């Protein structure tokens, strides 16, 4: 809610109490995980052609005791300008060059997002330490196309699985439309740490990732997937995946009246790991709906359906999860 | 403060900075225990019978050095809707059942709210897990009545004393006035988690409470007090209080200048303790004052008078605590 | 930015996500350091002659992964009343007496107030405890004079370190000017809390510092000074340093444009250390620039040239950095 939009300055404070409870075995727990959501965003125009920015979102836990104080976290900071037509430039805590592409299928109620995309892990979810140049339409009129290079400083202070080198990513994406249509892919090359290449899986040199995917957006209808392969990065309870392949699908569709069912899948498939042969990480089917009584109140029900099987490798689980909720946002 | 009042949305940003001192020896330690707070709370508008809305409150210590960052914790996180004549839902964060009724004489400037009621002790105090209900004046007509029902969903991430299993809890009041009179009850009865059950005192089965509390509050004066009793629910410093009975009483008077003096009493009278027979857990008059300068500004004095004896069986603090300090709130 | 301003009441809710990059070797490390600051403060008018505030900033990083929830720590947050004409009262987490001083130079891009003022050490930076009375002008008219006496709770939660008894402070300001021209002085003796004389450095009775300032601030220049002492407050790798000088300068110019180039140099010298001699505690030159865009929005590079050699008696760090950055801000 934009509180402030004077003397060429827009406050917008936004935030989203998610009540939330998960019914289910111990996969990712069971019980409530509500939390809250807290940010600004300002926009300065300096002039008539240029622009700054700050943005930042934290996030504060519902579920703990009140004697846990380990509760808040960052997820958003950074601040930057955008010059009319030239594009923008910004640096912080942000989102790396893959999830440009991932995000495409990152929609259920609550479950997805879940496969190449790890938060701090390299580029490939949220991030810190973060360049970022985008473009879009491309300077002189290729209308659609949209465009992103960015950096990202080394980031070692952290847990090894946490850890990174310098490194580096691109993204694009054509869009069009009689209604609506676009496809996207992306690229990084960061090089991994030196403490971390004293683990026991995925040892090495440099660390990528790719992805590629699909969208169609329109006239109520939503479907969009992706592929993306990682070789070193993603986390493995041995140490990280020599490689894996992953795979995410969503059709959804939106009623007049407020019911929003979804319909998606997530398969993230081990591969060539280092004493373990190939388990799957992640493969399971959602089910899910959220009703939209409005701009800011909403309440849904999602049901991970595992997919994955006891026998399993590398020792994940099986359990099946049925998160219920309201949200409340402003 | 209202900082946002338009399409239907009503946001409020509230607030305070308590600056306050604690001078004593150290039963709840002595020295600065300034705090700050702050919510925001929305209620949007779906149709003129339905609204929604969330509430979220942390709180951010005043008195620790920078480098100890174990420093926020939120209080009330929920989110619901309420409609037209048939009441509100929420879940989240929230007030247990019993508080419906211990907070008739939660009034102090400072000390109170002590007895039955700890913080994340199933539905005593302020309580994870929560979905519930309330019901006001009754569907039709019994004008005054006001109805709660609750649920509270496991929690056994926690410490020991912080866990509890599934449970639910009632309340009532029914309110009246020429000038203005109230009773209320309420009754929990949330079953004990399995690793409580390996301790030293209290162990069992199930975890009841209830309470009664009348209040009077007219013509400036406000009176109040009210009974609770405990089944294995109080943490002790064995293990949980087999039984307790608690009672606690309020009379302040409200000038037309500003000055607000407050008595108060507070007993908590541990029973059947495992080891220990019966010491008291709290007994201590309280004296105090404060002085309300407007809306926002405020100062006050408080004075714990502990009323608890040195010899004390479960070796408690019979110390004394003096606690004065300003409040600036928006 | 005041988001409210209605029925005597000013809420003022602020912030700056300082994007922002150290390049260097391991001093104060190198790497992202970016953060976001919050805060906000009122100023409810009881009546034409009082007011009283209250006023919070916390500090959440920037630059940790989210699984690192040790990131936000307050700043600020007192609350206090002031008459016309008599002065303001405050108390609460607050910066102590000899900043007053020391803040006259710590204007650098990013580096700086670096000397004498540690954080949480008595009344030197910012500090916890802190009752504070400041008369401004003097009653009846010594226009320009400026007082401050504060008072200091003990403090011996924390570390040792971080520790203090309780003390007291003063400083004065006259200022003047057909352009503008001001001299400072001010004194603390807080003595030591017990626990922290079982250590190996600087053991004692009392902890006093006191300071002088000269600064000049008028059409666009800026210039500022000031020297320091301190006896036992000063933390050592060993323990508390015995004495203590220091010494700060800095120039800086703005431009019409935006472009705001500063100089400065700091120098911290220990002095009858312990076992060790006379080290120097701090010693370098800061060059750097900020860029204003505007209010909101600019950008910065600072440069700390140290200046301390490597066969440092106390193992201190010889090493540059560089940080580079924007702010927004609003």
């Amino acid at each position: 809610a934009e509180i402030y939009n004077k003397d060429g300055n827009k406050l917008d404070v936004y935030g989203k109490v998610k009540a939330m409870h998960y019914m289910s075995d111990n996969a990712s727990k069971d019980g409530d995980q509500s939390y809250i959501r807290f940010g600004f965003k300002g926009e300065t125009q300096i002039n008539d052609q240029l622009t700054g920015y700050g943005r930042w979102e934290a996030e504060f836990a519902g579920n703990k005791a009140e004697s846990d104080t380990a509760q808040q976290k960052t997820r958003l900071a950074f601040a930057g300008l955008k010059y009319k037509d030239l594009g923008s430039f910004d640096y912080g805590r942000n989102l790396g060059a893959l999830y440009d592409v991932e995000a495409w299928t990152d929609m259920f109620p609550e479950f997805g997002g879940d496969s190449s995309a790890q938060t701090d892990n390299f580029m490939t979810k949220r991030a810190s330490g973060l360049a970022t140049y985008r473009n879009t339409d491309f300077f002189g009129v290729i209308d659609g196309l949209n465009l992103t290079l960015q950096y990202q400083g080394k980031n070692e202070n952290r847990d090894v699985k946490k850890q990174n080198g310098d490194g580096f990513g691109t993204s694009l994406t054509y869009d069009f439309g009689g209604s609506d249509f676009a496809i996207s892919g992306a690229y990084t090359n960061s090089d991994r740490t030196n403490e971390q290449n004293l683990q026991s899986r995925g040892t090495g040199k440099r660390a990528e990732a790719w992805a590629t995917g699909l969208k169609y957006d329109a006239n109520n209808i939503y479907l969009a997937t992706f592929y993306s392969e990682t070789r070193k990065m993603t986390p493995i309870t041995g140490g990280f995946a020599n490689k894996t392949q992953n795979f995410e699908a969503v059709a959804q569709y939106q009623f007049d009246f407020g019911l929003r069912p979804s319909l998606g899948y997530v398969l993230s498939k081990g591969k060539d790991i280092e004493g373990i042969g190939d388990e799957d990480l992640v493969n399971y089917i959602d089910v899910g709906a959220t009703y939209y009584f409005n701009k800011n109140m909403s309440a849904f029900v999602d049901y991970k359906i595992n997919q994955l099987d006891s026998d399993n490798k590398l020792n994940i689980n099986n359990d099946d999860i049925v998160a219920v909720g309201m949200t409340y946002q402003f």
